[PDB]
């Protein structure tokens, strides 16, 4: 069902469409890297995907961080910006969530609320600390749903709320946002965490340099979402002061520490 595309369109692939670093890896049982992106399944729709994007082959990042995310472990990512970060964590997760489909549970509820009051369970959620970087991981994803039963949505301060709920309201299965935003959202209860399997926190170090830890540490560990070992979560930062190690110690499980070259 969810692992079956949908009828192409052209409209939207319209729309819609250095290397050999080495690498650090620690932690328990590490799952192996891959060279390509057939080395794994990650069925149709990735890959049939993955070449309309026109990505040959992984980028370092990508080696190994998409078979460690696949194998269900935590991950705290030390690699630069512009590595391919972004695809090297929707690409596993979409697939993880194409295969398993919705499941039951936000299925049979897809039809709760009421007429413009209407509560959006994501299965996924990524945290930004810039509208920029939402926007860019959004479209990233955009293309890889593409085809696809997942709906992506993107919201962030700065820009009236009132579009951004409407939006939400049609569906979101995959959440990117800026902290701040999405405490909103949840203050306002259009979106809750209860169903969210996989956390991602694009930037870390950008987003405490920017004080949005009270906002993270709220919307991660004092409210509905699961619990670390429970979901899966995945932590990308450039650098790695106390303050992240902390964060990672935190929000994180029987992790794999992977640094890309820093
Ligand atoms: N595996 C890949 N092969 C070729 N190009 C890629 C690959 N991954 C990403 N890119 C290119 O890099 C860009 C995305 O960079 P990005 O992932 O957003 O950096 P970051 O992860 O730090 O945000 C895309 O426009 C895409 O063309």
């Amino acid at each position: 069902d969810w692992s079956k595309p949908l009828p192409p369109s052209e409209r939207l692939e319209q729309e819609l469409f250095y290397d050999d670093i080495p690498v650090e890896a620690t932690g328990n049982n590490c799952p192996p890297h891959i060279e390509s992106f057939s080395d794994v399944e990650m069925g149709e729709i990735i890959m049939g995907n993955i070449e309309l994007t026109r990505y040959t082959r992984p980028t370092p990042v990508q080696k190994h961080a998409i078979p460690i995310i696949k194998e269900k472990r935590d991950l705290m990512a030390c690699a630069q910006t512009g590595s391919g970060k972004t695809a090297a964590f929707l690409l596993p997760i979409l697939s993880q969530i194409y295969s398993d489909g919705p499941g039951e549970a936000l299925r049979a509820m897809k039809e709760n609320g009421r007429y413009g009051r209407r509560k959006q369970y994501p299965i996924s959620l990524v945290l930004a600390p810039t509208r920029e970087l939402a926007v860019q991981i959004y479209e990233e994803a955009r293309k890889f749903s593409y085809r696809s039963r997942v709906r992506p949505c993107v919201v962030y301060g700065g820009a009236d709320i009132g579009q951004q709920i409407r939006d939400l309201e049609r569906g979101c299965h995959l959440l990117v946002a800026t902290p701040g935003r999405l405490v909103d959202m949840m203050e306002r209860g259009k979106i809750g965490l209860d169903f969210c399997k996989y956390l991602v926190l694009d930037e870390a170090d950008r987003m405490l340099d920017m004080g949005f830890e009270p906002q993270i540490r709220r919307i991660v560990e004092q409210d509905t979402m699961p619990p670390k070992g429970v979901r899966h979560t995945m932590m990308f930062s450039a650098t790695f002061p106390k303050e992240i190690q902390m964060l990672a110690r935190d929000f994180l499980d029987e992790y794999i520490f992977l640094a890309v070259g820093r």
